[PDB]
């Protein structure tokens, strides 16, 4: 009832920034997360008792692969957290507790391979979901969770709130496919920039809602340099995985998951800085202005990729 969670002073201090690492402690992972859920949603959003049974059944149901697992997930949720601190009053309360649950799940049961290795097997996922193919599983897989004994975190709010509530989060969970991301940043642009984008249009807020979405899941780029270079490794270790699986199928993998051409490797950060990141971070700021530290901090980071090729380091 009376039951706050507190952190250590300097977590309690830089968790509420949108740069903050959740630590190498996977066991404080969990208190992190409800730390966030009570600043974020209020100490009455769900049950304590059925929120930890959550979190722990949903951090079961990642695997132990290099990025796509269990931190990836509290990382992706930290992020979630810091853009509604700081854009407090333009969230529904519904949207509030819908988000940062869709963050914690938006990966569940990743095996560490994109959606083309999965269509290019032929795996069983493939003839279930034709698009967004591991996206609509990670939903899939949320709402068993949500239906195992003891696990409705949502069990208080009506019929119709439930169902907006599993919907936010449906799209929310659809929009971390990044091939959608394109399109839907493009459409996001020329609303603000036309003066057309309204935020009580429910389908303007699905697209502002995804594209915090893709924010957050790439957040990785946002970190300080030597956070955002050892996510690197990780994050090429599950790709080059995938391009060893490409060739074993009679394959030639395109070259972002060939190891054998790692030497490209910073050449290959700049375009996806150029091409992904800072036209997420840039078209977010625009939208909503007090983000902008995390367009400043991913240009610092293709800042220190840029130096990488340079030879200075
Ligand atoms: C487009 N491309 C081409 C090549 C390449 C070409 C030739 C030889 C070697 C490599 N590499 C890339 C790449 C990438 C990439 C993709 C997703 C992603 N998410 C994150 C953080 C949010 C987790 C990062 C940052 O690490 N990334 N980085
Ligand atoms: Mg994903
Ligand atoms: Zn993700």
């Amino acid at each position: 009832g009376l039951m706050q969670f507190t952190l250590p002073v300097r977590l309690c201090k830089e968790i509420e920034l949108f740069h903050f690492d959740i630590g190498p402690f996977e066991n404080m992972w969990p208190g992190i997360f409800v730390y966030m859920v009570h600043r974020s949603c209020g100490t009455s959003c769900f049950e304590l008792e059925k929120l930890c049974r959550f979190i722990m059944s949903v951090k079961k149901n990642y695997r132990r692969v290099p990025y796509h697992n269990w931190k990836h997930a509290v990382t992706v949720a930290h992020c979630m957290y810091a853009i509604l601190q700081n854009n407090h009053t333009l969230f529904t309360d519904l949207e509030r507790k819908g988000l940062l649950i869709a963050c914690l799940c938006h990966d569940l049961d990743h095996r560490g391979f994109s959606n083309s290795y999965l269509q290019k097997f032929d795996h069983p996922l493939a003839a279930l979901y034709s698009t967004s193919t591991m996206e609509q599983h990670h939903f899939s897989q949320t709402v068993s969770i949500l239906q195992l004994e003891g696990h409705n975190i949502f069990s208080t709010l009506s019929s119709s709130e439930y169902e907006q509530v599993l919907e936010i989060i449906r799209k929310a969970i659809i929009a971390t496919d990044l091939a959608l991301y394109f399109g839907n940043r493009k459409q996001l642009e020329e609303m603000y920039q036309t003066g057309s984008l309204n935020l009580n249009n429910q389908s303007h807020r699905d697209r502002v809602i995804g594209l915090m979405m893709t924010a957050c899941d790439l957040c990785s780029v946002t970190k300080l340099w030597p956070v955002t270079k050892l996510t690197a490794n990780d994050i090429y270790a599950e790709f080059w995985a995938e391009g060893d699986e490409m060739k074993k199928l009679g394959i030639q993998p395109i070259p972002m998951m060939d190891r054998d051409k790692k030497d490209e490797v910073p050449q290959g950060q700049l375009g996806f800085y150029n091409a992904v990141a800072i036209p997420c971070y840039t078209t977010l700021t625009q939208i909503l202005p007090p983000t902008e530290p995390l367009l400043k901090a991913c240009r610092d980071n293709l800042s220190q990729w840029e130096k990488v090729i340079r030879g200075e380091e």
